[PDB]
């Protein structure tokens, strides 16, 4: 079945996230295939647990500890997949479902050996960063960016204040203005991410352009 | 936890079959470290599933169902043992823990790509054959030997009509005699073991030992 309930809800979230759509009950439903009810259910449950806050607009908010979880059981899911597909050469067509299941019961340990056994870990086989790789072994940008992803408001860009002007365009093309509600990361190298498309900043651009809280 | 708990119990009650214990509830019970009442719970249940009877002198009785499972179930843990250890490279020492969560949740398939890919899939790192691999892809022991490994009564060896006399001793060391329970197997080549002690009979001696149902 699911294996393990709130992990299953946990890695949902950060996929939606990932993907650039709001985290929603009616959305991690209809991904898992379950009942809107059975959802309830479960977040009341995770909430409880200390995973997950239901926001005024009614978003699944992670706890920071509910998201390193998260990022925890997607680390292991995708390097399952790799495993997967590298070295075991499952078909393709199954490498996900398997990974589905292999998510819940790999080790930390199991996790830093597959970094050492497998040629490249940056992504996924199915073409989407492998998170968390560190922790295994009126505002500005710069300083409003952390390590773990949060959906943010652009406040404004200023672009008047700027001597490289590339990216103005790669902003514009990502729907980035005004604006404008973006998840914003971290390491300096921030990513601006609008809907599900990535901006890697530059520094100039990083410490210029501001931020609210939603 | 038990990741899946019948599962769990299914291959307990085949491992203390290969070591020649008597599958009692209460040997279920201290190797899963569970109580007694919780072992009856789970047997009745396991019962009503259909994969095993609980006999007259209260030995867990696999259904042949139930047996096809936990062979199932052993295959998949001594495999991913082989993997996390030859391929993976997983410390030794926790080989087997994580092997007893992958159990639950590797795919035929994968087992299929495993036998594929590892060098040598007649044993588990700790020594025990590899069980199932082609399931995957009074009476004459010779006629009373299935697939399948059952505990049996030795009813008389008839040392009298054989020619070759070297797997006398084999048996005499075995404790194998009058007799004498022991379980035989399938292959022809069948095996006698005793405790957890195996003699591959030679054909003219499984042709001639009789063995009667407990
Ligand atoms: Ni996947
Ligand atoms: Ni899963
Ligand atoms: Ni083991
Ligand atoms: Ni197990």
């Amino acid at each position: 079945d699911l294996v393990d309930t709130t992990e299953a809800y946990l890695r949902t979230i950060y996929e939606l996230e990932e993907e650039g759509v709001t985290p929603l009950r009616a959305r991690i439903a209809e991904r898992l295939e379950q009942s809107g009810p059975t959802v309830s259910q479960t977040v009341a449950r995770m909430e409880r647990d200390g995973l997950v806050v239901v926001a005024s607009d009614r978003s699944l908010q992670m706890t920071p500890t509910g998201r390193t979880l998260a990022t925890a059981v997607m680390r292991k899911h995708r390097l399952a997949e790799r495993l997967l597909t590298d070295i075991i050469g499952l078909d393709i067509n199954k490498v996900h479902d398997e990974a589905d299941r292999w998510e819940h019961v790999m080790s930390d340990e199991v996790e830093r050996r597959l970094v050492k056994v497998l040629k490249d870990v940056s992504r996924s086989p199915f073409g989407n960063p492998i998170p968390g790789l560190d922790e295994l072994g009126g505002t500005r940008v710069i300083d409003a960016a952390t390590s773990m992803p949060r959906k943010v408001r652009i406040v404004q860009i200023n672009e008047i204040f700027q001597v490289e002007t590339d990216q103005f365009t790669q902003l514009l093309d990502a729907d980035i203005r005004v604006g404008s509600e973006v998840e914003i990361v971290d390491r300096g190298h921030i990513t601006l991410s609008h809907n599900g498309k990535d901006v890697e900043l530059l520094d100039d651009l990083a410490h210029t352009i501001r931020i609210e809280e939603l």
